[PDB]
C-alpha cells in the first residue's frame, strides 16, 4: 500500500476534528475536546489504489510537539480549513500557509483549501472570496460540510489527487 500522510490544519473551532471524524467514522460530534491532536488511520481506495491515509488533526495553536513537528515536518499535503461563518478563521489563512511555506522551504507543497459548515445559513465569507484566495496560492477550493457529509471525501481524496500531482 501506498501511505498518503495528511496534516489537518486551521483556526479553533472551523471543524478540523469534526471532518477528520466524519471521513474515518461517518458521525457528527457537535463538542469534540478541542485540544486533543492526534492522528488517524484509514484504508481507502482512490482511483483504483488501495491506500493507506495518515491524518494528523491538529489542535491548540502557538504551539508545536514532537508528534506535530513530525506531522509538520513529514506532512505530504495540507488541508487548509477555515469555516465560511467565521471570517477570522479565513483572514487566518494566511498565516498557516505562510508556516507550511517555510516548513516545507518552498512555495509548492500539496494543499486544499476548504471552507467548511457550508452547511449553516448566511456565509459570512463568499465562495467567490475563497476561490480568489486560492487561485492566488495555485491551489483547489472545497467547500464542505461535517455535518452532512457533504464536500468531505471530495476533500480529502483531492488534497490526495494533489500530492499525486507533485
Ligand atoms: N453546523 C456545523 N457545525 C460544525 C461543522 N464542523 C464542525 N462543527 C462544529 O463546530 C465546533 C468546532 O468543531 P471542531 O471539529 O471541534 O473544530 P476544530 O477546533 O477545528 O477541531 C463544534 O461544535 C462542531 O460541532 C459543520 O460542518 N457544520
Ligand atoms: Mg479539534
Ligand atoms: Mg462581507
Amino acid at each position: 500500500m501506498t501511505e498518503y500522510k495528511l496534516v489537518v490544519v486551521g483556526a479553533g473551532g472551523v471543524g478540523k476534528s469534526a471532518l477528520t471524524i466524519q471521513l474515518i467514522q461517518n458521525h457528527f460530534v457537535d463538542e469534540y475536546d478541542p485540544t486533543i491532536e492526534d492522528s488517524y488511520r484509514k484504508q481507502v481506495v482512490i482511483d483504483g489504489e488501495t491506500c493507506l491515509l495518515d491524518i494528523l488533526d491538529t489542535a491548540g495553536g502557538e504551539e508545536y510537539s514532537a508528534m506535530r513537528d513530525q506531522y509538520m515536518r513529514t506532512g505530504e499535503g495540507f488541508l487548509c480549513v477555515f469555516a465560511i461563518n467565521n471570517t477570522k478563521s479565513f483572514e487566518d489563512i494566511h498565516q498557516y500557509r505562510e508556516q507550511i511555506k517555510r516548513v516545507k522551504d518552498s512555495d509548492d507543497v500539496p494543499m486544499v483549501l476548504v471552507g467548511n459548515k457550508c452547511d449553516l445559513a448566511a456565509r459570512t465569507v463568499e465562495s467567490r472570496q475563497a476561490q480568489d484566495l486560492a487561485r492566488s496560492y495555485g491551489i483547489p477550493y472545497i467547500e464542505t460540510s461535517a455535518k452532512t457529509r457533504q464536500g468531505v471525501e471530495d476533500a480529502f481524496y483531492t488534497l490526495v489527487r494533489e500530492i499525486r500531482q507533485h
